[PDB]
């Protein structure tokens, strides 16, 4: 497993720290979130360029991966999406 790092900027380790380790990392600029009108009514996975859930598999050990493999957006950390968590709440990591 290789970590791509040309020279974009910081790594996910910086962002993830500001949320619970049991929470899943996703970058999404939602209109509801941007207006602070979402307690649980926020979709993690939406459209290519707005919101997407990023694979948590690498995120644990490959946290050394810089944001170049991530979306610079209002970062959201949602309840750890394990198989069965069809609906959960998302909250901004860095706001």
């Amino acid at each position: 497993s290789a970590i791509p790092a040309p020279g974009e900027g910081p790594s996910v380790s910086m962002a993830q720290q500001k949320c619970g380790a049991e929470k899943v990392v996703s970058c999404c600029n939602s209109k509801e979130l941007k207006n602070s009108k979402s307690g649980a009514e926020i979709p993690i996975d939406v459209l290519s360029g707005e919101c997407k859930n990023i694979p948590i598999n690498i995120l644990t050990i490959n946290q050394l991966i810089p944001i170049n493999n991530f979306c610079s957006d209002t970062v959201s950390c949602c309840s750890g999406e394990q198989i069965g968590l069809v609906n959960i709440q998302c909250t901004p990591i860095l706001s």
